[PDB]
């Protein structure tokens, strides 16, 4: 029989976790304890509730939903950052937060971990505007309901959603789970809205040969990378994918053109875009960044807006149409259009310019270490982006299929590359897993370097040392950009404590040259038994010219004055 | 080509509206211009938002889905309330809210018509609480998703919804509607729980012969009281509705035992409900009312819960089950379960006991206004019955299969019945429609009257005149118990404005006795140009028995002191 | 000893209510009947919740402050319309609702009156976007300091406040409340920076002689009336009021030039302002209607902002300065300045140009009307103007000095002005109060003037039945402008019900012409038992010259297209 902490674990399991992580508070040891009887899947402790968040949510990356289980008000409200970030980058997090006993409510009763009054809703109140559900349980019997409903929630909406149990009803009897399968259910496609969604976007570039494909990051929250490739082979056009989007499409793939960013595009592609009939955007989001201070937006009279469950073609809008379904369908359908892919060819625009092999024992520079990393590249490899120079180094690389590249370009939280890189490598133990953060981020987060040590994850860790070099420093410049240096390799040896009462196996190495960072390289990959972080040591202001002409770009538009 | 309003106006065509409700303000004339460019639908006006909201309740109730359209802040604030009263009875009423020209945000400008800050997020937050979605438009190119989403989520969650858009925007283009077919679009049930939950209710009631069925409030939500009669013709077992229920089963069915609520039960069937060996209860409420304050809750160990969207029976519970399905599914495999049934009959408990025909001449009664108005229903019929001993009065009557009772037994808003009468009658003009209000209930939403007259609705007033006469004024008496006396009758020429601008053919008659009430019938029915008010006088304390039983367990669980914690 | 009923109710007494409005439910009686154990003040019925609001909103304009007392969910809803209204109009009004037995929380209890759902702070959640202050109280110890807190916020903020009560604690003992005048304790102005403020504005009119008094509509709310005059007395200046500030500055004063409002201010006085050389605003609002859709906004570079508990001069705030103390203090020091008030004079632009005495037997019209209306004033009077029309007769009456205008003019809900006027009537009975209302507007809350009835409030009323005619006819014309014609003045005989359970004093009477008006208003004035209603009949597009410039800049305002970003 279940208790309602079970009931939880069951629905967990069910939706394919084999791990959910915690941080133990006295408002949740006991829902912790009915956690850990089900065996199917592992408890993960962090550090603290923001990395438990971002731990949760670069699980999710991994395995395509994560659960994170905190304490009240001390464990939940940090939490919510990761939360919303979760929202942000389209991410099913389950948050699940303890909650004062049920008999304190409406007595008259202040509790520790509270804001010293007496009522205690206070809390969902907030869960409300960063989640897609956000349930209180305070009796057994509601418990099943209410668990069902967030977890069927988020997985449909692929959004974050939020629990909170009370503390003394976790072991009490509730009502058993049925079948997984009721939790994935969802409707299907409209079919006539999918039949005239296909058709009306047949009509739309029948008179418009040169059609660019533009892959979006929302294309793996609509479950929908399998069904672009059909959708490109049959169509023979042009692709291009967006900032956020790196790895959503085989870059093998010989339709494939490269990145389209505005005036930090691959050579050829900002041209191809412009001169395009009909762009076909797959599950795409504009904003600030992706439009480049909104001077790159592409133009409303050649667009085919596919979004994950709807589509707006030849001015009329089709909801309920699932992008899955659409691009199958439309592979089935369409006809040849090459016209955007041989313009492309036609441009002899050429490959991405890239640095040749540094002389081993030169200074490091920027391009020297993005071009061992992408040495490192392989099918099975799985890149860590930290927001800074590292989104454009990782931008800049030529990806083998089945590579992938984790961003976080929406909510753009410094720091949530290292939880992040963690929770995503308890998730995928089987690849080769790449962080690539700066000396200033990586401070944020860095203690959960030690869960890596503690759980033996075989992280490879390139910190950036250019002493807090960032492009504010060269475009917005003050005393705020510049930080307390550490001595990062030796942050291993810390976290390892080794001759004390545990043990780990981690390794942090320094790389001031070409030739260090490649010995550095393979110590890294030999050590299987723990992360291993490479401090590598460049000089300031040198960092990519793409982070400097999107920077001027994005900077001019946050600050531009008011408007009448 | 269209625009924002012109959108909002076809989506609203397409989930089947004829009408929709408006009261006009400033900020949400032009958006009434656009939904007027549409021809398929027409735009009913209200006095005032809060009755323009359980107009659209009342419409809702008759044709599955309303709208109501008000202004910012002023207009939006009351209507929340009859959007509350949506949402608690479960019924998808689509609140359009004028706003802000879209040039005043975060621009340091003070507007009229709201609370003297420069900001205008107040009432979207508001509005969040008492709705399944809620949306403000801004600009034109967000329109059309903001519009599908919450006209989706009202038709699948049967909730009420919100929206407002920005006064300068109603005008502006924007894309084109797709199909109607994906604004109805909703999952399946999932083939697994469904099977499961079937076979799971096979197995509970194996050895459990005596097998009641109880039928529930949400059961017409959950669009399957056509699969509830299948469901019991295939069982053979005892059939009883709970109180808010009324209608959503057949009462010349076979099976059909009656009410069951406690003490107040029809003959027989609290035996019968005690008896059983399992309950089956499809899509109930049980809150202080339906369990009569506490003193009738199902029995956990006997209890099947169907729900509109999951089944939780033999301590297993299954989400994604639609009511619907189950309810077929199980239709198919089901034995004859007779037991509780026979049951039943073997009480011989006899009919509900009601009063003969009385004297014409003598002063006219509750129970003889019960009885004239009962001889009315006939398969075309809907009564709309306020809350108070209308609620009993209606109860107790013998439906003929077709006939309706509308209830608001969750919400329980005094004064909701004379605006839902108004918004049932026009989305229902081919019925018989027929109020049952008590005099103080009437007073609260009164002059909704007067749009039964403009439209020449010819709905049936029974207005019942105790002076203000209810069960607090027994159970828990007070100076706050009183009310003005009206003459009601004489409110119909009021309305009707003869010899004025305009006119209208609404009567008010009184009846002092059942003679008097029977001519005054006679006339109502004849009356095919508008409305028709019967004011009834009866003496205080002349209720139901059902309503003095029933009202004394809920005051004393209402007023039960704290339990220290 | 205190139960936290009477608790509250020696608190508001304590205010200096000797009245408060209720609306019974079942949440609420017990607290109802504890507030009735205090004999130092009545309690007062109403229809419904809206109007109980509203009822409150104009008694507080009489007394100060004001209290309403309704019941969980279905009550309070409607009610946060009329406490939008408060906050919006400044006004103290404490909004008490009863709420669930406390029994009944983290309990999985569905409660009736409620969404459907298990918890119940929806309502409070809710209260707080238009409160001051919101608190919910469960416990019977929490009750005194929840209580003070409100009724202290709301004095001191001049804004209304919300209590929940849960229905089983009422009646329960708690501590007793202390001396009253805890509730008014305040912060006096910080005495640095009131010097400063006043030295600032000294040196900002030094070489500025043209200097002109802007009064508005925070004016009483910062309890400056007196104080404005001492200091305009002072000053020699130009004195012109802000409309929304009708009355708040004696017309008979000397310096006293008249309404200033864009392109309908009084003549001259357009001119003056725009020549001043200085303003000093007292506690103003500009929105877009008091600047005629942002056409009549005040030089940034002359003007003095003096807010209630703040002033802005010469490019420095000063926060902790109460607009009573800087004028007081002003007074005392400021030299003489006539600049702008001898040159308003050198205009010569006349006084407002009126109507002379109608033909008695010609058709009535608008002007008529107005004329005879400001012929009841007296230092004795109160007018209350809703919003339409009825605005700009009032604002083109000459007051004797003491007699009062009341205006709704930020919130601006139709229909207002008649449950406002009842609460006003109940709050100042020694006044003769008089209410303009126009036809559309009086349908929404209509039934409040039963209670007028009831309590036998001598209300005079004129009706203006130009057949819905708005100033929206002629510049947005649309079906959604037409109303259902009423026999307004039959209405008062149905109020009145006159040979039924109670009896009624109220007058109806129809006047279609100058000489029908004057005898109507005879009547009126004789009749001290009871409200009389007077329905004017005059034509479509008839109205005063002001609205039609005033309503197209509005209308223009409102529509402007978005700026694109």
């Amino acid at each position: 029989s279940y208790t309602v902490g079970t009931y939880l674990a069951e629905r967990l399991v069910q939706i394919g976790l084999k791990h959910h992580f915690a941080v133990a508070g006295d408002y949740n040891l006991v829902l912790l304890d009915n956690l850990l009887l089900n065996k199917n899947m592992e408890q993960v402790y962090c550090c603290n509730e923001l990395n438990c968040g971002f731990s949760a949510e670069g699980y999710a990356r991994a395995k395509g939903a994560a659960a994170a289980v905190v304490t009240y008000s001390v464990g939940a409200l940090s939490a919510f950052d990761a939360i919303g970030g979760a929202y942000a980058e389209n991410l099913p997090v389950i948050l699940i937060s303890g909650a004062p006993n049920n008999n304190d409510h409406a007595a008259g009763h202040v509790l520790h971990h509270a804001l010293g009054k007496t009522d205690y809703h206070y809390q969902l109140e907030m869960a409300k505007n960063i989640t897609a559900a956000a349930e209180a349980i305070y009796t057994p019997e509601e418990a099943p309901a209410k668990i069902d409903h967030v977890i069927k929630t988020a997985l449909r909406e692929k959004k974050p959603v939020y629990l909170e149990i009370a503390c003394n009803i976790a072991s009490m009897p509730c009502a058993a789970p049925g079948p997984a399968s009721a939790l994935f259910n969802d409707e299907a496609s409209d079919e006539a809205s999918l039949n005239a969604a296909v058709e009306e976007t047949l009509k739309f570039i029948a008179n418009r040969d040169k059609v660019a494909v533009l892959v979006g990051s929302k294309l793996r929250a609509a479950g929908a990378e399998e069904a672009a490739v059909k959708f490109a082979d049959a169509l023979g056009g042009a692709v291009a994918t967006m900032a956020a989007a790196k790895s959503f499409f085989p870059e093998e793939n010989p339709h494939y053109i490269g990145t389209s960013w505005g005036e930090v595009s691959y050579p050829g592609v900002e041209k191809t875009m412009k001169e395009a009939d009909a762009v076909i955007a797959l599950a795409p989001v504009f904003n600030d960044y992706s439009t480049t201070g909104w001077t790159d937006i592409p133009d409303p009279k050649k667009l085919v807006l596919a979004e994950p469950r709807s589509v707006v073609v030849n001015g009329i809008r089709f909801p309920s149409v699932h992008l899955k379904d659409y691009l199958t369908r439309l592979a089935q359908k369409v006809s040849k259009k090459t016209g955007a892919l041989d313009f492309f060819k036609s441009l002899n625009a050429g490959e991405l310019k890239k640095a040749a092999p540094a002389d081993p024992s030169a200074p490091l520079v920027n391009a020297e270490i993005a071009r061992q990393v992408e040495a490192l590249l392989t099918p099975n490899t799985t890149v860590i982006a930290e927001t800074g120079d590292s989104w454009f180094n990782a931008q800049r690389m030529k990806l083998p299929n089945g590579a992938r590249v984790e961003y976080e370009m929406q909510w753009g939280h410094i720091g949530w590359s290292v939880p992040a890189a963690f929770g995503y490598a308890v998730g995928a133990p089987e690849r080769r897993n790449i962080l690539m953060v700066g000396d200033g981020s990586f401070q944020l987060t860095a203690q959960e370097v030690a869960q890596m040590v503690r759980l033996k994850l075989p992280v490879i860790i390139f910190l950036i040392n250019n002493y807090g070099y960032t492009i504010e420093v060269m475009i917005h410049d003050g005393p705020y950009n510049n930080i307390k240096n550490w001595d990062y390799a030796g942050l291993m040896e810390v976290f390892n404590g080794n001759g004390g009462y545990d043990s780990g196996a981690g390794k942090g190495l320094k790389a001031k040259t070409g030739g260090e960072l490649a010995e550095a390289i393979k110590v890294a990959l030999a050590n299987t038994d723990g992360p291993t972080l490479i401090e590598c040591f460049i000089g300031r202001e040198d960092c990519t010219e793409e982070l400097v002409k999107w920077g001027k770009r994005v900077a001019a538009a946050n600050s531009r004055k008011p408007v009448n």
